[PDB]
């Protein structure tokens, strides 16, 4: 066990975060979410970290909200989500790339959290279930935002209203993940990809993520203006100067994340 | 025939609505749309109804607008659509799940209407054609909203600008429908699914539909806030209390739609 | 060579535009963009033009921005994009249909430009690479707007963050293009399609493009209102009157683009 249930380890330029309540299928609590927030913040502030990798301990990625967090009192989910929505905000705006390695079941808010990865891998055997509807709830933790963007509205309707269990291979066909790998190889493959990202142009990744997060709500005119502003920022980086020299020399760039 | 051209029948918890102008391929008129509005309203108000099913009589689902509704006068489609857009608003915001059973051709506004189903089935032999461009018109009745969300922008461009006729099997591959079934089994299968939905958590369905309708225009911050508000509502339902007990007991929930 | 690097030729009702810096893979410069703007404007103003076709000379469609346009000075990409974003605005709002024929590599802003076609064809052998990230930049020239709409967010993340090279066949599977044809047949097929569009209801195409450009940022209510306004305009065209007569007579319509 560990206090706060988020294991942390640095491998090169990668901060590896592991959801660690395996006896409860990494069920989500406010305590866990505070620890996840703190770990994301530490990774973003750490100049030795250029990428993050998120996975689960044990057989699950996460089964979603721990229903025992709430008393027998009529629940106040508006207040709970207003308090803990900052964690989704933190994932959404992370200024470093995030790889997610889905090692087992991802259900409810566990599915929400997994889908915040920029690049997502699943083990053979892993699964995704929206789950909320089976207990009379709506999608939360950003799932109503992410799912239609990732899989389109037609599949989002079916997945949310009927809550089927999806295999890793079905997840891959829909865009819930980018790659499926055998369970014994998932962490090796996810870490290799995270290490490659940790050598990449971290600022260009950060700014690209911002453009993607906003794309659907902007007019074309607004999107062009935002592209201009963020490209202005990316153009002033040391990494852009390096990138131009490496292309002229037809060699690999040596990026530093600034 | 029936006055207003919308047949209504209740089977258990399902209101079955049938477009009924088969001699004109269920062509849409203002009269028909007023009758459809009234039937949707009655179904939403009826405490014995937990789901709706929409289909067509005869060989078509609907061939779209009846061009004979308009005189030889220069038409005023802005005024016509401003008057009848309330029917699309009613479909979009329905606080009960809607199944559509596409029994034959769905063209123009008939395609628009079919695509408002939450879950959509087509018969083998049915077809979808955007059609508007073939008479020099633009998509209406919400088709410009729904089509890019359901099939993505690339397919929406082709479907709208070239107006190909799509088979049921092509519709399934694009996400225009969720299932294809033999013509003789379509109503049995669509009714079975509607009856399953009529046993489900109707409030969670209603509130999920609201999140989906708004998802693309919201910022992540706004989407999180709306998730919090609607989850607060879903959390106060009798069905959520039931859903938690049924999960703890690992048995099927017995939902009532409140 | 030609001054401004945009070849122009009219074939029937089609203005054919060819990017013409083949020795530099049709690399984009401000000079080229001014010439492209001017050619789009001339085609839109020309009453003998009902469709446009855009392609590249030589082995590339376009390799994107010419990095030699900028001095050794710290670049100001915000000012550069604010100046040249009008060209993307011009493509986005074109009141005639645009076919793109991707004859070879489309990278960076060359990929951006190709994806503004309403209908897009690629040669066998052509390729698409987002490219910006390889020099530490973000997507520009509307690519952050178009790519998630065309391929969905999951594929847009991978394509932008990892910048794989996509084959024509991969592009087709994602929706980056609508058709793949042998290199020796690309211009014949693209011209045939452009000529068909040049016989179509040009106003309905123009107004449909406007609805598509706005669809994701509008509420359903706003989208319905915009459908009403634009359908009102389309309904007053000579082509709509023709379209109704041709459907009643079950013969091909003879559209004029007004």
């Amino acid at each position: 066990s560990n206090i706060g249930m988020i294991l942390k380890e640095r491998q090169d330029g990668v901060l590896v975060l592991t959801l660690n309540r395996p006896e409860k299928l990494n069920a989500i609590t406010g305590e866990l979410l505070d620890a996840l927030y703190a770990a994301l913040k530490e990774g973003e502030e750490d100049r030795e970290v250029r990428a993050l990798l998120l996975t689960g301990a044990g057989r699950a990625f996460s089964a979603g909200q721990d229903l025992t967090e709430f008393g027998d009192r009529k629940p106040d989910y508006e207040a709970h989500l207003r308090r803990y929505n900052r964690v989704v905000e933190a994932l959404s705006g992370l200024e470093k790339p995030l790889v997610v390695a889905v090692n087992g079941v991802a259900a409810g808010a566990g599915m929400s959290l997994a889908l915040w990865g920029d690049l997502r891998l699943a083990a053979v055997g892993a699964s995704f279930t929206t789950a909320f509807v089976r207990i009379g709830l709506v999608p939360d933790s950003g799932l109503s935002f992410l799912l239609p963007r990732l899989v389109g509205l037609a599949k989002a309707q079916e997945l949310l209203l009927l809550s089927p269990r999806l295999s890793a291979e079905e997840a891959l066909a829909l865009g819930l993940v980018h790659r499926v790998v055998p369970a014994e190889k998932l962490m090796e493959e996810a870490l290799s990809l995270a290490k490659e990202l940790a050598q990449g142009p971290t600022r260009a990744y950060a700014l690209t993520k911002k453009l993607l997060l906003e794309t659907y709500r902007l007019s074309l005119t607004e999107a062009l203006a935002l592209e201009a502003v963020l490209q202005g920022q990316a153009g002033q980086t040391q990494d852009h100067e390096e990138g131009v020299r490496a292309f002229r020399e037809k060699r690999p760039p040596r990026f530093q994340g600034r």
